[PDB]
């Protein structure tokens, strides 16, 4: 390559498994939300709540994508899993089950991050923490804030509890 | 007639009966409107709700008609029978009921759909795609969707439930 | 199902199918876009041509789904191939492989049509029709007069023509 | 110094240095930018390219100088030597000499970054990352994708494909 300087193959390696991870999460969300979707579920907010994350996380993908071409390295596509369930429960198990996703993608780009830093590449860890860390840190933030006010609402009336949280809380 | 070609008696008639379902339709929504506005009942949203369908059975039978003139078929109008109920129940009872008669008003446009295949009827076909069969399919997911959430509500608070579904689902 | 309704497992299951088509093509038309931002590559015009049709295809992905939950059907997803090269060659190689690849979704669209004729499903025929068989000519025709443009600048100055067609057909 | 603070002489020395690199850098850039302003040249956004390019890395040198004075060391300016060459050939010759310096820079961006971190410098390498790594990685990445443009536009007709460069990729 004419443009790859401090380039390691083992961050280049690193990035095409991370979109791999990112675009897996964004199919995840795909589910998620067309689950919410059925006319037996029907959770508006909650449906709305996942398509977002699922463009969010394409969009993170685009974003290693790109980077991975400003470094000269060389994009990878491997095939995508499909999600871990056909259908998701209650809007507590789906948003249980989005929380150990995003903590999942945040080992991941931590230990991006460790690899950049072995690799004395700083580039790679400022655009780590310029356009990932914080956006990962915020979102758990907000999905345990949801997780704590969803299950304050189960009591021993969980149907009214997961109406008034998607009409409450939720954009819709 | 001057104008009629390709249009047969058979299509002609169904049309005709159509249109008797439709008032039919509009005259039931009229009647589960005023009902929910009983001082004794009282719930503006579902009100609403029902008001809105009957203005759209009421003008889904206008688009019949204007299409049965333009095709050179005569509009003959029949009896129209009274709604199935007096009182209707709750909002469960009720939406219940609605779903069963767009089922049938659906059931009704795919047999005059499949009518006008048989008899090489384009125009007619067409015309029943562009204006009723995906606005059918939308008003029964909405209704299954409201189904859902009212179901999710009932738990061992039935007054509570319906209150909130009809101030946080339906509009007023 | 509260409001399935005229919907054959037949088609409920095609669809499933034609969405892992779309998505499988979404991914495709990414791998395609990513190889034309490259250094050693470096067109933007057909990388912004294949970055939409992306985004297109993933779109069409979600009527398909959302049509899937309005008719009561059940979303199903499967694994997601990786596209078929790594690298694309010229952008001559690439648009025969983009209509390649447009033609298989057009046969999928057709096959679909002729099932839901088949099962007398006229709102899944009307839906195809409305939203994808024109889409996919206008797209198959666009496609087939960028090829000609190409092929008639290739004469014995390949990259002269490459880097032409880039500038002045395509939008950047 | 009454304001410095975590700022050893080993970095004051290396940005003292990495100023005289970048006015170095904009003096070789004030240099192609007129040669292509020359009447036996005439490449009018070649010249532009390169004289932006050297407003951006005199502007580097005055950010590095506003730096060493809010961390309290000492601009120390020496001898700036002159440019390479006096003429630089072809468009092809000029942007691979550009793609060398810009290179030459970065590794100096790095190199400092590396000596920043060794002394726990943070806000020194927060400096280099906010404001210097990406936008050399970014215009490489342009460098990059110019030099493809160019090469590919070479054939057998140089004089052509130079022109066209100039007109269709670059400002003017
Ligand atoms: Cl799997
Ligand atoms: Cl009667
Ligand atoms: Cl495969
Ligand atoms: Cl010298």
């Amino acid at each position: 390559s004419q443009i790859r300087q401090n380039y390691s193959t083992e961050v280049e390696a690193a990035v095409n498994r991370l979109v791999n991870l990112y675009l897996r999460a964004s199919y995840t969300y795909l589910s998620l939300g067309f689950y919410f979707d059925r006319d037996d579920v029907a959770l508006e907010g909650v449906c709305h709540f996942f398509r977002h994350l699922a463009h969010h996380k394409h969009h993170g993908a685009h974003r290693l994508l790109k980077m991975q071409n400003q470094r000269g390295g060389r994009a990878l596509f491997q095939d995508l899993q499909k999600p871990s369930q056909d259908e998701w429960g209650t809007t507590l198990d789906a948003m249980k089950a989005a929380i150990v996703l995003e903590k999942s993608l945040n080992q991941a780009l931590l230990d991006l991050h460790a690899l950049g830093s072995a690799q004395a590449d700083p580039h790679l860890c400022d655009f780590l923490e310029s356009h990932f860390l914080d956006e990962e840190v915020k979102l758990i933030k907000k999905m345990g804030d949801h997780l704590t006010n969803i299950q304050r609402l189960v009591g021993s009336q969980a149907g009214l509890g997961e109406y008034l949280f998607e009409r409450l809380t939720l954009k819709h």
